[PDB]
């Protein structure tokens, strides 16, 4: 199994100072980080519908840099960057702000408690963080799991995903990296060295929630499918292909006013063939 | 004549069909049926292949419907049933009280609305008012299969349910019909949304209960297009209390899109997890519960 680390742009308390501070980690099962500064109950991944959607669509749009000879968070930033702009995905007048976001200090649960906690923000044309415009909402994950790193195997790689709100970006951008060798980066404090690394940047807009975003991102990471086709991917249409198997074994649930069960029981047939058919192409077996 | 006038999108007289009347509450009765061809005849029809009154019943390859289960969908059916409605033709409080005026009201707002060239008019005409059957003629038709319309593998949840009514239908429960077909000569889907003035009890498509609404999807073969799944999912979403409210009370396709959102905003996905397949279902009950705690409050 791989470690997954999402981090999301955020601005602490006491001196209003924009930083990054992880929100989930997953190792197969997902953690959630809660205000209270603790990780809590490991769970299953759930995702929206709207995430999944605004991952695919941006994923069809990415910017991929497979290979890549940078063993730095400042290098990577550097060539995804240049790539964006290549790409007419991002503006050359949005380069200097979008550095300088990226290679802010990632701070992680140990100084959550010592700061004064973290609250949304949104990356502004100046080098000010704005305040969320769009109506917020607290944590479905943070609600019902946390209010209240052993397992990760010696050879394991990591994989980072930094998902960012910018009002100064025409639409959402993913940018997918791919080491050459897995490198250690400053953003992850554990031990366990970096293979792939998710930038999902882009402005305030309706059905996009890039906490979601950043949840589907790092499940689809965590599928062990998925992983096995990014190693060997050497194009974005492989990886385009796999999220396109990931979405077509997916299990939708929708709403119902009389939950139960048994009626939850009867789809186990269907989940079962949808793993069957997940596992069927991959080279992987189903544990 | 020499004119022939491009439909201009005006709203400034919607409000004077406006009905005052508050809409009843009635339990949904949603039969799905798809356009086939019976082996004895060669002929097209249109035939039962999902029900839903408490869960969704699916009809398999024998006559024999299948095991009762919640109604599961695919991510791509609901992504192409939000395409198609957004784009939708919507007939609300449609005076019509046979399937042949409905089809053909219908018929004429999508080619107002340019869903279909006029030259299509015609053959969908043809292939709504076939024959509608029903599951027990199935045995004495010969059997059936899948069929097209021209101008001129099994599905999922049979394989899992079906290898292997009127009871259960509360008094007060008007039909939906959702019908399904797949038109080669159509250049996109098409998606029709008609809710009758009042009940209907249509002599063409006879069901337990009186007709209160159709969904009618036409479209060509497309890229993640299976249109069964487009019709279970239009069925699932009228099966679902808030939506059929909505749908009721809705006055324009705004907002009947919008409740459609917020139907999006609380379904779950569950992607492939490893994990068993009892623990893999059963982690969803909380965060189904902690994500519908508001939209039946």
């Amino acid at each position: 199994k791989v470690y997954v680390e999402l981090q999301e742009l955020v601005m602490d308390e006491k001196n209003q100072e924009l930083r990054w501070m992880e929100a989930a980690r997953w190792v197969q099962l997902e953690e959630n980080l809660g205000e209270n500064g603790a990780w809590g109950r490991p769970h299953l991944s759930h995702l929206t519908f709207w995430s999944l959607l605004e991952l695919r669509r941006v994923f069809t749009k990415g910017t991929v840099l497979l290979d890549l000879q940078e063993t730095s968070l400042a290098g990577v930033a550097n060539q995804l960057l240049d790539r964006f702009i290549f790409e007419d995905q991002i503006r050359p007048q949005d380069r200097e702000e979008l550095l300088r976001a990226l290679l802010l200090k990632h701070s992680h649960a140990g100084e959550l408690e010592a700061l004064g906690g973290v609250k949304p923000a949104v990356l502004t044309r100046s080098g000010d963080p704005s305040q969320p415009l769009l109506p917020q909402h607290s944590s479905l994950e943070t609600q019902l799991f946390c209010e209240q790193l052993e397992k990760i195997p010696p050879d394991s790689e990591a994989t980072l995903v930094l998902v960012g709100r910018a009002d100064f970006l025409e639409q959402p951008v993913l940018g997918f990296v791919r080491l050459q060798e897995a490198a250690e980066l400053e953003a992850v404090e554990l031990p366990v060295p970096i293979r792939f690394l998710f930038v999902l940047l882009g402005p305030e807009a309706p059905h996009i929630d890039y906490t979601q975003l950043g949840r589907a991102a790092a499940t689809l990471m965590s599928e062990r499918v998925f992983r096995i086709d990014a190693y060997m991917a050497q194009s974005r249409g492989e990886l385009l292909h796999s999220l396109e198997g990931f979405l077509d074994c997916s299990l939708v649930l929708p709403p119902t006013d009389a939950p139960s069960e048994q009626a939850l029981l009867s789809l186990v047939p269907v989940q079962r063939e949808l793993l069957r058919r997940r596992y069927q192409s991959s080279p992987a077996k189903p544990d």
